[PDB]
């Protein structure tokens, strides 16, 4: 997928709550590498890659994290998942 495209998807859809890779609503569940490994389903136990685990979360929602399946294309979701993985793993935030 395309992380650069994903930065645009993020700006349009995610930055209200996750500017800086943080979380304005639930402060512990950030988009940083340590928090993602602690909290994110699938990724947390090695059953999914970070990209796949983020795509699932984005598509389906959790708590006050909205579901974007049907609002964003599969491509956009894959791209934003690639973007988060890249930002987190590379400590770019
Ligand atoms: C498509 C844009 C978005 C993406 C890619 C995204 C991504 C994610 C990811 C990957 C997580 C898990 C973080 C972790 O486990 O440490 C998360 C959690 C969360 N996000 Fe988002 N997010 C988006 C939009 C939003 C928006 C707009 C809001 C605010 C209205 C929001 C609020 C939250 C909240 C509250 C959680 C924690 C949910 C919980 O487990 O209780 N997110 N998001």
């Amino acid at each position: 997928a395309d992380a650069a495209a994903g930065a645009q998807v993020f700006a349009a859809n995610c930055a209200a709550c996750h500017a800086g890779g943080n979380n304005a609503v639930m402060p512990t569940k950030t988009l940083k590498a340590d928090a993602l490994k602690t909290y994110l389903a699938g990724y947390k136990d090695g059953s999914k890659s970070l990209e796949e685990a983020v795509a699932y979360q984005v598509t389906n929602g959790q708590g006050a994290m909205p579901a974007f399946g049907g609002r964003l294309s599969d491509a956009d979701i894959a791209n934003v998942a690639a973007y988060i993985a890249d930002q987190a793993e590379n400590n770019k935030w």
